[PDB]
């Protein structure tokens, strides 16, 4: 199978919830081509699901070398770090994937200015502690 082909196969794996599976899936697909960015993304994604941040952070760094352009990586980058409360960063991430995605014109609806204003204000409370 072809590094595209394994990725095909980890995105059906992760639309039915089989996050460590679509992982091994996206680690095949890295193998064959270690040189395309979503496939570090997706795999992300998935260790986002299972709960593992610094796998997930790791993922993160490595798609957006290969793509310093995506908005998802930097969206996922952004979520990630902010399960883990590191809110400054988490917040400067997810306002490039803001800035990012109203360059590609990938600004669809509130969805990012919302992931925005949840991170800020989960800021807000953290700090108040
Ligand atoms: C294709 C696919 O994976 N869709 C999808 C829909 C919803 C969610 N999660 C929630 O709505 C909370 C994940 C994936």
């Amino acid at each position: 199978p072809s590094a595209q082909e394994l990725k095909e196969q980890g995105n059906r794996l992760f639309v039915g919830r089989k996050y460590p599976e679509a992982a091994a899936c996206y680690g095949r697909a890295i193998t064959r081509n270690p040189l395309v960015a979503v496939y570090y993304t997706n795999r992300a994604l998935c260790y986002l699901k299972m709960q593992q941040h610094e796998q997930a952070l790791a993922d993160c760094r490595r798609a957006l070398e290969l793509d310093g352009q995506s908005v998802k990586a930097h969206f996922f980058l952004g979520q990630c770090q902010l399960e883990m409360e590191s809110y400054d960063e988490a917040i400067a991430n997810l306002q490039r994937a803001y800035s990012l995605a109203k360059e590609q014109r990938l600004n669809f609806g509130d969805d990012i200015p919302s992931a925005l204003r949840i991170a800020k204000k989960k800021r807000w409370n953290s700090i108040e502690e």
